[PDB]
């Protein structure tokens, strides 16, 4: 069977769309009018109220604040959680704080709020409509798709994939936690993949297996650059879903079943913040999140670390990094080596960096027997880049009738984005819970 819609062509239920083991059900995409796709344009001139654009009517572009001399960024959603309807606009608003741009929100909510197989297939049509908007801009306004980025969250990532597939030379597609079900294992035609655009960057935030962890995202690398903040499966500050061998995808997408969307939505929360923090998400290539957490993949490679999020395009396999558990998710990773002094004691040795741009909190470096003349290292993610490190503060908390004094004769510090190391020293020691300051050496 095949359905054909005006100007966007036809869609069949032939393989790989259906009739396969990965996509068993033969379901065709709803019509453009049932889906009700809307292209809402926001620009710095009109940051609060939209102007409606129609891909079949060039005049809407003339009757809008659209600028042919600016970049364009489409925001295409997927799963909408209660209270989350304004996220796309919230994201455009952050773009306006750093650039003059045409921000088009693509709302196709009616087409997404139905059974999963139907929502998955409706993606085909929405992506064809986005490609339609792009062919029209190209045709009637000589505006090249190289000047466009498609940001697709969840099912929207595959909507972007489709658009790219249909629009040769699209500059960029950012996938924010692309859904896995009905897309993994299919020909590149069905899913977002590197061939959909000149640069495809992907953020994974809910990649644990659907069964039984109810993870909506994918573990599979899908772009030129793939980022797995906090490992990509569980995000700090997010509650998780109760396990189950039986998941009701249809019920969750039609909005009748409970679902903890926190992990799935983090992808766009981090992207939105990255727009405002150009250095807050340095990412490190690593074999696994465990190797990263075991201090095996730091500092940044010679050429630098790519930023996860908005500025990932500045960069010329798997990338890891950590974020905060709440807003200003931005973090900067540092490495430190403490050579102990004073007397033997058992406890938790800590360090805080004080630089030109500010200082960090105290971070746990090593816990155990603190023996003079020994050296221990660790890496931690702080809340800011301290700039030039001017001094470091050592502190230890004990776990002794002689009131031992523990110190650090030397602390070396390594900023993730620098090639050199910085040395700080002291000949002093302090008692538990007393701050010792080390100076340059
Ligand atoms: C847009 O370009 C197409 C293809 O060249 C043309 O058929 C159509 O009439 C143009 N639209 C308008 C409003 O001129
Ligand atoms: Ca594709």
């Amino acid at each position: 069977k095949e359905v054909c819609y005006e100007q966007i062509g036809c869609f069949s239920d032939a393989e790989p769309w259906a009739g396969t083991a990965i996509r068993p059900l033969k379901v065709l995409p709803w019509s453009p009018e049932r889906i009700g796709t809307r292209f809402l344009l926001y620009t710095n001139k009109n940051p609060n109220n939209f102007q409606t654009l129609l891909p079949s009517d060039p005049s809407t572009i003339g009757a809008s604040n659209f600028q042919t001399d600016k970049k364009t960024r489409f925001i295409i959603h997927g799963f909408i959680d209660k209270g989350e309807e304004n996220w796309l606009l919230d994201m455009c608003k952050n773009m306006f704080k750093v650039e003059e741009v045409n921000c088009i929100c693509v709302d196709w909510k009616k087409g997404s709020q139905t059974s999963y197989t139907q929502a998955a297939n409706n993606v085909r049509v929405v992506g064809a409509q986005v490609a339609q908007m792009l062919s029209m801009l190209s045709a009637n306004y000589s505006y090249s798709p190289s000047q466009v980025q498609l940001i697709g969250h969840s099912l929207g990532a595959h909507v972007a994939g489709e658009a790219g597939s249909r629009t040769p030379g699209l500059g960029r597609i950012t996938g924010l936690d692309p859904v896995e079900a009905s897309f993994q294992g299919t020909p590149e035609e069905v899913r977002l993949d590197p061939t959909d655009a000149d640069f495809v960057d992907v953020i994974h935030t809910d990649a644990a297996p659907l069964i039984p962890f109810l993870g909506f995202g994918t573990s599979q690398q899908m772009g030129h650059l793939d980022f797995f903040p906090n490992g990509g499966e569980e995000m700090p500050g997010c509650k998780k879903n109760a396990l189950s061998q039986i998941v009701d995808l249809d019920g969750i997408w039609e909005g009748t079943r409970d679902f903890v969307a926190c992990n799935h939505l983090r992808s766009y929360k981090y992207y939105s913040e990255s727009i405002l923090n150009p250095d807050g998400f340095a990412s490190y290539p690593c074999a696994s999140y465990r190797a990263f957490e075991s201090n095996k993949c730091f500092p940044c490679p010679d050429q630098g670390c790519p930023q996860m999020g908005h500025y990932a395009d500045k960069f010329a396999q798997k990338y890891f990094l950590n974020t905060g558990d709440s807003s200003n998710f931005a973090r900067w990773r540092y490495g430190v080596s403490i050579t102990l002094s004073g007397k033997r004691a058992t406890g938790q040795a800590k360090v805080a960096l004080f630089g030109s741009k500010g200082n960090t909190h105290q971070f746990n470096i090593f816990k155990g027997i603190l023996k003079p003349g020994s050296t221990h290292s660790n890496e931690f993610d702080a809340k800011l880049d301290v700039g030039t490190i001017e001094k470091v503060k050592f502190l230890w908390n004990n776990n002794n009738p002689t009131f031992p004094k523990v110190g650090a004769a030397k602390i070396t510090v390594q900023k993730g984005e620098e090639k050199t190391v910085h040395s700080f020293c002291s000949e002093s020691t302090v008692r538990e819970d007393v701050l010792l300051t080390l100076t340059p050496c």
